[PDB]
């Protein structure tokens, strides 16, 4: 209770899994929260089903889209006021290898994965600096931001960008004095209506030689972690990564 | 509020400064604490400073100490009911590089740093496995952890070996089903009454070629990050390390 | 002597400062070499100063131009047998904080930085599995690959991309029996003719704050590590980075 | 050849496997060598089958013995002249858990494979700091100085220690000038003799969840990478990990 009181947080991919979750958390504590997705028969279903007006909106947004960027900000201030926090969740993966990715593909994971988590980080940097609002960008950069996988080659190098391209961010809002922290998120396997699409895919990821639980997570462990980097509380934390895993890299 | 009910914690070292602070915080989210020092002259005060005894108690122990670790868990059972959490906090420093560390200097900051941390995860997995209790070890680390200082060479030994024992432990409770989880947390500069009395620390930690922020921690910083791993809200983390540091290590 | 003998090698910007050296090295080990640049001036002279043709030659090519990057491989293959060893080492850097870094910008690096390593790293595998070569793809990846830097930001999202996107890479390689490795190598401040003509940048990154050497390094540095993974010698290694810092990032 | 010219090394445990190759090929490349072992049966026979004694010679010493430390650096400057070289890869495991560790097994496990790291490295940059040598301290510090593993958590403890104290002396040699660089190495598995008698392991050590080249290493793997870092092709590098797995840590 109370942990993200007067926060105003922006979610790319806000409607599902992971960012829904997040979502469902950040409003529980307080927050004041617009989601986003390209699809708006999704995102108005995913905003109502969470609260109220006054607590939770939907803005109809494809995070690779650098000019709605804009529009973006200026909705949810006219909605809930000053923008304090930023979750760049939206992303896509293909499963190709390095070898196998074709240009078509390697541009489009990257126009989402990376070009929009810098379009957001940038933006939120202008928009947070200097307003003494405790203002956070988590960026979500995977655990394939540390290991490799051999089937999934743009998006390893997509978080490997993110991972690092945060510490930039971080370094520099910390250095000018910003009141802006940036740090990233690395989720192992989640439990989500989409994994559970993809037959047999949760019993691979559960495996002890892939996550040594045995078992993958659920939307809330991610959506805690975050609570802790959007609040107060996590004040000294910048330029860090939080993995939030099952052991899968401890291995 | 309640983040921790039912938890019960061993906090070593839990007298001063971080440890006190973790301690506080603890009680405060519904957890009952047993703290460490060795000596109990600050350890009695330090406990009834934070809460009653129903609350928070003091047990004098030196965490190198082998037996007494396991006096330490009995007493805190006794009074509070099995325990679910450790932090191993309890650690000195030498301010020697490697070449000028004396041998009893490397045993003794051994004893403490390395010897103390096993002692305590070994006995705390077995004392907290297959209890359903949720249980946690959290592993004081350090930045030093990560990089090297060329004045803490022993130091540095200490909690790089923390840093990977700590996924050993992690790895085996999560492939054997033991409902404990360890990670640990790498506190950068954090301002105490100590850092306090050694003249130009402060400011010496707070330029901005060691402390991107331009400033050192506090106490609460490092408590509020052992919250959430001591809680369920981290049941997938398990096998990592946390960083709370300005900046420190991002650069 | 003669520890590349038989192996034919591309390196991207061979014609100076650190491409160079390695192409020089090579030469020397019994590599045969096609270096590239997009400038023909420099790159014509850069060959002939390093050997003869049946040694070393130039092929004029922007390591983010995706359909010259065949001419290249046609070429070298013409000119010595089938390529053996690539070496992604064309790069370009923006000084700007991730706030200020224009579209423009980030397009731009992250086309030589990312899409240039992307392609020629797709190529290599294509072109050389499953020859027998000992084949071996050494991607230049940077300290700001593990560490942000404030006016980097770019730069360190195309690093750290690199970073892991070799790793994927470096997988799947080894798990389809391709006989070829991946790795990237992460040179800290490097002198060269460039560095030179910015006024007090040698000077500024030897401060021990900074290089705890207290002076930066020579382009033969970055070769020798080259001539190791390029060769037989390296045959085990593979997904991995290798650091030339002079302690930048040990801090 | 020759890339050794002038050297004296000592290497611990340089009787049998990875510390004999780097041995034969220390001594290949024009290096004068002390080997070591307890064993004075083993060590004898390890001498002579690499070279004659203006080559190389054995000294008899447990690295966890302190006062033997002094004997063997008066040894092998008798023998050879002042020492430019010490790789400290004497070490043992226990198979055993954190929890099923018992305290005789940490304690003899930390005083070969850290306490005789330490005494090394202490010693040889005291013996070697300020002589215009190129002196290089070479410290083997495991793939489990990275990852975890559930049965290894001593040896998980003493790598990890490794890993880091290796960084503070390196960093504070840089810093004083003392013309000492300090590295560490980070081997996956290995074939050797030993591994072969334990039925199964190699197997074991080559499923793809494992090394993902499908095979483990020779000994040789791990001897180029130390000639490397010997040599003063490597003058640059010096707090840093090499990492040769096979692809273990990359997944
Ligand atoms: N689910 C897992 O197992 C898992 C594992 C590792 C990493 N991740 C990462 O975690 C993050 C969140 O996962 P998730 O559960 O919400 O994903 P999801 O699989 O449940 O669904 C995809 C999500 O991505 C968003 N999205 C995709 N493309 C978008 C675009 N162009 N514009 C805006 N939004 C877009 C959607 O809103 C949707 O919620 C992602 O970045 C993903 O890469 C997820
Ligand atoms: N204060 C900082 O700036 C800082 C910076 C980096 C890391 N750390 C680490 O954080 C942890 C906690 O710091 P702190 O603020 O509580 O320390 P502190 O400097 O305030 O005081 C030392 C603490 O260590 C404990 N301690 C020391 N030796 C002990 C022994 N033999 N047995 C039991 N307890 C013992 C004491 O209870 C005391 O609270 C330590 O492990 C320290 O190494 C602290
Ligand atoms: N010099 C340093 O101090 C330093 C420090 C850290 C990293 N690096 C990295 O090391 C690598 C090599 O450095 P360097 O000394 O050769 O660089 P350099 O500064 O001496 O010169 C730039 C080099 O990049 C190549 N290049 C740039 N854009 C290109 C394009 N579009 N197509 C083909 N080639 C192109 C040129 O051939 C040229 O040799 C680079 O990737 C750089 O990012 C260098
Ligand atoms: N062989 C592998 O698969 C493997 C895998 C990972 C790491 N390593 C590490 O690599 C290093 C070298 O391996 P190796 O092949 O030489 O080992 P080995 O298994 O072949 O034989 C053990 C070696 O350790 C030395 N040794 C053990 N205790 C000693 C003591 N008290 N004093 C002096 N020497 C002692 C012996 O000389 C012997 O050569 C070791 O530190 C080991 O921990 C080996
Ligand atoms: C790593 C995770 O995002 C994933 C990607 C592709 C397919 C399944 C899961
Ligand atoms: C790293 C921190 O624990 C410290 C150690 C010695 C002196 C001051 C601070
Ligand atoms: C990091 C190195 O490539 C660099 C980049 C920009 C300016 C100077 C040096
Ligand atoms: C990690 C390697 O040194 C090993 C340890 C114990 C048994 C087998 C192999
Ligand atoms: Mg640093
Ligand atoms: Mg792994």
């Amino acid at each position: 209770s109370n942990r993200l009181d007067g926060k105003v947080a922006i979610i790319t991919g806000g409607t599902l899994g992971i960012g829904l979750a997040i979502a469902t958390k950040f409003v529980e504590e307080g927050a004041k929260v617009m989601i986003t997705d390209r699809h708006s028969d999704v995102g108005e279903k995913a905003a109502k089903s969470v609260g109220t007006p006054d607590q939770i909106q939907f803005f109809q947004h494809d995070s690779s889209d650098e000019d709605g960027w804009t529009k973006l900000f200026d909705a949810t201030e006219k909605a809930f006021g000053p923008v304090s926090t930023l979750v760049n969740n939206a992303g896509i993966a293909v499963n190709k290898s390095v070898e196998e990715t074709t240009t078509a593909e390697w541009r489009k994971l990257l126009a989402v994965n990376l070009d929009g988590v810098f379009f957001g980080t940038r933006l939120g940097i202008q928009r947070m600096k200097n307003k003494g609002l405790g203002a956070s960008i988590i960026n979500m950069s995977s655990i394939e931001g540390f290991v490799g996988d051999p089937s999934l080659g743009a998006y390893n190098a997509s978080k490997g960008a993110v991972r690092i391209m945060s510490k930039s961010a971080a370094l520099d809002c910390a250095l000018k004095d910003y009141d802006v922290r940036v740090n990233t998120v690395h989720p192992g396997y989640i439990k989500t209506p989409l994994v559970d699409d993809l037959p047999g895919a949760e019993e691979a990821m559960s495996q002890r030689t892939k996550t040594p639980m045995g078992h993958i997570g659920e939307p809330n462990d991610i959506a805690y972690i975050c609570v802790y980097l959007a609040s107060n509380e996590s004040k000294f934390a910048t330029g860090s990564e939080f993995v939030v895993d099952g052991g899968y890299t401890a291995q």
